[PDB]
């Protein structure tokens, strides 16, 4: 990986840190938030809304405090991925919560372009209504999921190996990111 520890509050855009895929997508609030905006088109990537880190990240925790777009079709992400990109195995860890219901947050992977591995998770709340941290810990022989620091998921086999860049994409209304935070375990 190109990529260390950080911690990303959202205040500032940093262009070192980040990239959009199009000025539009993907503004700033006076709150300390990045929002992704779909307005609308299907189906990304990336003909729907997204930002992408410039530099790519491998194991370790990837922490995620944020809050889906709430309507039927949409969905609002979070995820590690190589691409792809051609000449690399597409390896990727997601967390996506499906707008129809946002109760709901859906976890998957994909290893050498294989995944099939989704585990969808009742939340206990709606996750639009306020900010809720979902993390991944991304281990050669584990992936394993938490909301607000409880494990949630655990994947023990055919684990992902290929760093790749942190993305966020809305695709298929808004997604509100608090903060971001990586940590090189
Ligand atoms: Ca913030």
């Amino acid at each position: 990986q190109t990529g260390g520890s950080f911690y990303e509050p959202f205040n500032n855009y940093n262009t070192g840190l980040w990239q959009k895929w199009a000025f539009d997508h993907v503004s700033m609030t006076s709150l300390g938030e990045m929002r992704l905006s779909l307005t609308s088109p299907s189906y990304n990537k990336f003909d729907g809304g997204g930002n992408q880190s410039v530099q790519t990240y491998g194991y370790g925790l990837y922490e995620v405090n944020m809050k889906p777009a709430k309507n039927v079709g949409i969905v609002s992400a979070f995820y590690t991925s190589t691409g792809p990109t051609d000449g690399t195995p597409w390896d990727e860890i997601d967390i996506e919560f499906l707008g129809k219901d946002t109760t709901k947050v859906q976890f998957n992977y994909y290893t050498n372009g294989v995944g099939n591995h989704e585990k969808i998770v009742n939340l206990g709340f709606d996750a639009a209504n306020s900010y809720h941290t979902y993390a991944f810990d991304w281990q050669p022989n584990s992936i394993k999921w938490y909301v607000d620091g409880q494990l949630k998921h655990t994947a023990t086999t055919q684990i992902p190996q290929t760093p790749g860049k942190i993305y966020m994409s809305l695709w298929a209304l808004y997604a509100h990111y608090n903060w971001v935070r990586y940590t090189k375990r």
